[PDB]
């Protein structure tokens, strides 16, 4: 599952991202290099997704303890697109199609 409403509703009904998602930590210890494009090459199937995104230039909705995670849609293989969901603790969804620059909110 790497779609949009996909990962959106698998998000809010199982509280955790589907299983072809690793952070990328994982992924670099599995061999990702990131200037090299590799991913689909050292983990066919997966995408990067399950990291803490900080909010700093502070443009989606802050709370006092929730935590924002993300997580890559779309990806299938080369370098990292740049569509991303965005999901809180308390599992408000958004989602960027330019690189965190603008979010609109899809749950």
């Amino acid at each position: 599952i790497n779609t949009f409403d996909g990962v959106a509703d698998y998000l809010q009904t199982y509280h955790k991202l589907p299983d072809n998602y690793i952070t990328k930590s994982e992924a670099q210890a599995l061999g990702w290099v990131a200037s090299k494009g590799n991913l689909a090459d050292v983990a066919p199937g997966k995408s990067v997704g399950g990291d803490i995104f900080s909010n700093r230039e502070g443009k989606l909705p802050g709370k006092s303890g929730r935590t924002w995670r993300e997580a890559d849609i779309n990806y299938t293989s080369g370098f990292r697109n740049s569509d991303r969901i965005l999901y809180s603790s308390d599992w408000l969804i958004y989602k960027t199609t330019d690189h965190y620059q603008t979010f609109t909110k899809i749950r």
